[PDB]
């Protein structure tokens, strides 16, 4: 579709006082662009949605959509444990002219697969836009089965795709088996984005991408031309930044890297903080590694 | 030293069309107390906080302190994975008059023991009023350890406890070596609850409690009187009851258990839903076993 | 029948050449006994079986019951993820003049519930001396479940009892609702053994008793007596070298620990190594703590 | 050691019996070498090993070589939890005239980095064929790290490549880093093979072989010469009876399959037991979706 290739999962810039950096936002979201992203995710994971106010919310994702200017697709984050708020979040998305919705498994409140197939139907039935579903049993601890992925598209046609951080390759398969090859199937996770593309994905909502949109662009352009070798080249390149981004929790190794490269400035907003010394010379390392700094 | 025995985990209940059932909630906070419950926890994981409005929210702290006329404490639960939206739940159920407050670990966006430090020393230092930390890795995935608990208690004097769900009985230990043994320990699990207070828990934040106020009011006195001979007996009664209203996702296993004994409609906000039939039989014969219905 | 109180987990002496020490285990058992240890596991867990020969393992269990001279239990370890090797030392061990045998899940292989049921029916109906079996998901990854342990109990006289090393208390309540009050449960982890006793243990299996044999035994009689007030302060003397002896793999810290008692060499078999200086410093600290050394 | 694509990870057929079928065993290696298969591993975790007696371990491996004639290379099984032991098997292996050697990581005891890295050294440098290195936390618990796998193949010359069972496909990505592009990565497991061999895995010691030895060989074939389009094709072909053939512990879904195409007994050794019907049924489907039966 028009779901496909590197998807950047943006950070939230702040300036040295806390407050939504928009100047840097927009200086970046256009760097991503030019430098081959296919596609963006404002106000996911790595945009620290749970510590935006509702209205940093609306102004991020109104803002990505305005600098992208219909170049690249805008999938917004619209996740939420709770499904009145997803259905709000999805709906303002639409107005506010999203490409397309990511909407998480709820976290927190463990529900099960018929409070998942409720949950997804009930949140893409208020909608008028294709609807990702977003996997990720390492942060909501819960897991949507395959089977349960396979009733919501049999019975929503909205439902279009996942971003499976499942980290379990097997999935990708099962995936595609039950939901059918037209599935949209984008990893989760950067390090295995390419054995994902293996079994059958077509992209990575990708935290890499947001340090090294071009080589993880051309990465991916690789795996879907069918150019495994080149794409195992790149993968030589970008795998110690694909670990050091990780050393400690996202999104503080992707901003201290950003702000590396002079884009942002290093601040993250309680719980998240700014990574230590170490964690900072080996993102350095991975960095010249990947010939992104001399 | 008010923080002591069962303190129950309140259900919200909601009416026929999903809306707040203050009448329920009114006559089910009173009950508990005439049934010997020693403290109340409002809007916790037990009362779908995550699908309460802001309204809803204020309004069932509100309803709880209002009916509870000082006989018991109330402490309210107050957690975000946001540092200064826990600081404004504090701020605000401490104005509305609660005892204390229960702060969850920042759950979804996964922050390190820093992180865990910076956000519990500023909402702690946000109030006046006693602060119990909610140590519950099966739901944050994260977890404080005993080390940074102790650095907490040590600078922060209002952080007086732990609701410690996480199932690990030497960590009760190892939190009173490290927290003292004037740091109230309350188990957060209601199967583990006997040996977490033998190994120096004074209590426990009670899911079945909800259910069976008057024999969790007694189990947690035997305790407490060091009767653990009366406490194994009790246990013996109310095992089943804790296993079986935990076969499916909390609290809809509390829920149908309450609406069993007429006192509330067995109703959930989405993403959580009304349990199986079968599961509905395993907790009618529980609650048989325990003596609560014919 | 008497599977009670303080059970040392033998640790097998190794001399300077990595022969079996029997001069140091000889003393060393007559040692546990003195102290009050209710009864010897030879050849378990940390007995390091593993890289024992044949030879080996028959006379460390024919040392064991010579010395022992009918003053306490021997409950020979009979272990073997191969069902008719396990008949075999089960046999070997009753032949010998060993008491009870505590027979391990299978290892490695992972069998279902179905294979753990026909492994321990099998291995109890070629002897004549009581079983007991060893549930221990940390090391075999499978898990018997209370459902299976029941039917075992039910179907075979002479399995009488568990050493539960699942960490898991409510499986102590769970396991009494099924298998009976009757069925005898010994704690598989030291640092719960306290919690273990208050859901209805009589007993634990026990590592520290290696090096606190005395103490171990005290806090053992204090839970069965019911003086759990006692067994608390005897739990906060211990609980530092339950700790400080596992913080490297079982049994490296325990051979530190009573080499530094002057009783054994400190000497184990590849895979298993010497502790750390590090290590060996906190494990003389929580030796002073609990008062075994100036 | 071109030890590259479809290595069956051989069972060990029984007769009605439970002796070892000699007859069946040999015509099964040899339809296993004209179906494709481009190496043997005898006696590994399919095969049994834990089961067979010393005597059984030594003629299935004497009767591969056999049967092998040289045409494809042979790499025995050689794993023990006990240093001695692995040492011994692996000499006599190499004795017996096996290609190759794999040494699985110590199952049970539970040995640190230290220990794994003393256990391997001591193995390789008591021989003089290649050794592979098999890491299978799913079994053993513990897990080589990369950094430990690295150290190994930098000081010990015949460390040649590794088994893979992590199912954590980033691990082919860092073990290429850091034990070079040389160093030999096959499959642990079926499922992922696929991702396995795009992250620069070079085949896979495989149990779907054991029935699909043909579709499995080209399957690898594809992945060996860059035409993941095909391997995908095969992928949808095979992945039911990956999936059916572990519904049940391996490898009772294995034996099942075998005896259905006529070429085994359906005969295990306790603890592990045949499949259910209910199984049995699905592995049929599996086989007839990848044409192996009408």
């Amino acid at each position: 579709s028009m779901l496909k290739g590197s998807i950047t999962a943006l950070v939230t810039p702040f300036d040295r006082e806390g407050a939504f950096d928009e100047k840097a936002f927009r200086a970046f979201v256009n760097w991503q662009i030019e430098e081959g992203t296919k596609g963006l995710v404002p106000v996911g994971t790595t945009g620290e949605t749970p510590t935006l106010s509702h209205d940093e919310h609306k102004r991020v994702i109104e803002v990505c959509i305005e600098v992208a200017a219909g170049r690249v697709p805008v999938i917004a984050g619209a996740g939420s444990n709770n499904t009145v708020e997803a259905i709000e979040l999805a709906q303002h998305a639409e107005k506010a002219g999203a490409d397309a919705v990511l909407v998480v498994t709820p976290y927190y409140n463990k529900p099960n697969q018929r409070g998942l197939y409720e949950h997804f139907s009930r949140v893409v039935r208020s909608i008028s836009i294709p609807l990702v579903i977003y996997n990720i049993p390492g942060r909501s601890i819960i897991d949507m089965t395959p089977e349960t992925m396979g009733a919501l598209v049999r019975d929503c046609k909205n439902i279009v795709g996942v971003k499976d951080a499942t980290g379990k390759i097997e999935r990708v398969s099962e995936q595609r088996a039950i939901c059918g090859k037209e599935f949209i199937q984008l990893s989760g996770e950067d390090a295995t984005a390419l054995g994902f593309n293996a079994h059958g994905g077509v992209g990575c909502i990708s935290v890499t991408s947001n340090i090294a949109p071009r080589l993880c662009a051309e990465f991916q352009e690789a795996c879907q031309a069918g150019n495994f070798a080149k794409a195992l080249e790149l993968q030589d390149r970008l795998m110690p930044l694909h670990k050091a981004l990780f050393l400690e929790p996202n999104p503080s190794g992707p901003k201290y890297a950003l702000s590396r490269l002079g884009r942002i400035e290093n601040v993250l907003r309680s719980p998240m903080v700014t990574i230590e010394a170490a964690t900072a010379e080996k993102i350095d390392h991975a960095m010249k590694h990947a010939g992104l700094i001399n």
